């Protein structure tokens, strides 16, 4: 099992999701960007991990689920099998990680990619050492109920050319935003 990633799409305001929506109208190209980065793997034979909480699973659009490509793997306590077509269950990110080592998913998962929501982004957040972020950070305010956690520029560096991500800002529908990486350590 290879490195730990969240991405996240998130609003001026810090938002990010609002009655199981997206707090924006769709950005195309910001969606392209999220399924490019989370498919793609370089280990041969392999597929990335994608993991995401209960509502985030239900909300996301459903002829899209699960995310092709990907092995899908859902955090609740309250479910007791894997929802509609997700692979795996688990009930917290370390539990997930853990089944990362056990026969049936040790020689399959390559990156893991936390996509979500709030409560998830918070448990990887918390979880100690090396993680990505993959931020898209959508230049104006929209109206939330749920949001991403602050980045603790004391932890997380911004990593400014990274590979196969624009640097300049970017524009669709009116709305300008731009792509970040941040990476911690410790
Ligand atoms: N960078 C980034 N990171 C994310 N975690 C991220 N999540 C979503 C969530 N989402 C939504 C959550 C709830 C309602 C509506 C949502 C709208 C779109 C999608 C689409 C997803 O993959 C399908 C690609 C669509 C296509 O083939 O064109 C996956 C998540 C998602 C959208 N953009 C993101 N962008």
């Amino acid at each position: 099992v290879g490195s730990l990633n969240c991405i996240v799409a998130v609003s001026q305001n810090m938002g990010i999701g609002k009655n199981g929506d997206l707090p924006w109208p769709p950005l195309r190209n910001e969606f392209r960007y999220f399924q490019r980065m989370t498919t793609t793997s370089s280990v041969e034979g392999k597929q990335n991990l994608v993991i995401m909480g209960k509502k985030t699973w239900f909300s996301i659009p459903e002829k899209n689920r699960p995310l092709k490509g990907r092995i899908n793997l859902v955090l609740s306590r309250e479910l007791k099998e894997p929802p509609q077509g997700a692979h795996f269950l688990s009930r917290s990110l370390d539990d997930a990680l853990k089944l990362t080592e056990q026969p049936e998913l040790a020689n399959k998962v390559d990156m893991v990619w936390i996509v979500g929501g709030s409560s998830v982004y918070k448990e990887a957040m918390n979880h100690p050492g090396h993680l990505k972020l993959f931020v898209t950070r959508i230049m104006q305010d929209f109206e939330s109920d749920t949001f991403f956690p602050e980045i603790d520029l004391e932890k997380y560096k911004l990593l400014p050319e990274y590979p196969g991500v624009l640097s300049d800002v970017q524009e669709e529908k009116g709305i300008k935003y731009k792509f970040e990486v941040y990476e911690k350590n410790d």
